[PDB]
């Protein structure tokens, strides 16, 4: 297992524009297109991302390319964030993938706001972070996925994904 496989499991893969769990237009492997409620707007952003007139539909290769860019962007985000980088740097490889998962889903900003949880992960108080991580809208809205990522931080193994 790795970060790519991990996210592919959590996000799925859809080749036509669809709405995510929040009702926002997305395509591929969890690539958010826009928070706007306009399909046209989403189509415009899709064509801009791909470089062609897609008519709201992409190929598998194209989805994977977006996915690679998004993963990449998520790591750099972390590395560039003052709150995140130290945590990330203190963790083992497995747990780092869980932190990337969160940032891909919620953005750097939203994750950087889990202050208490961040501090517990940094301190290696696994069970404690896991309880504090569950006290969140994230957990209440997407409990199964949140469960898998939390288990990941708690155990440092890929057990939740196997
Ligand atoms: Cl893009
Ligand atoms: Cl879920």
């Amino acid at each position: 297992m790795n970060i790519f496989e991990m996210l592919r499991i959590d996000e799925g893969l859809r080749l036509k524009i669809y709405k995510d769990t929040e009702g926002y237009y997305t395509i591929g492997i969890g690539h958010l297109l826009t928070k706007s409620p306009s399909l046209n707007a989403a189509k415009s952003e899709l064509d801009k991302a791909i470089g062609r007139n897609t008519n709201g539909v992409i190929t598998k290769d194209e989805a994977e390319k977006l996915f690679n860019q998004d993963v990449d962007a998520a790591v750099r985000g972390i590395l560039r964030n003052a709150k995140l980088k130290p945590v990330y740097d203190s963790l083992d490889a497995v747990r780092r993938a869980a932190l990337i998962n969160m940032v891909f889903q919620m953005g750097e900003t939203g994750v950087a706001g889990f202050t208490n949880s961040l501090r517990m992960l940094q301190q290696k108080r696994w069970d404690e972070a896991a309880v504090n991580l569950a006290k969140s809208r994230w957990y209440n809205q997407t409990p199964n996925r949140a469960k898998r990522v939390i288990t990941t931080f708690r155990t440092g193994t890929w057990d939740a994904y196997k």
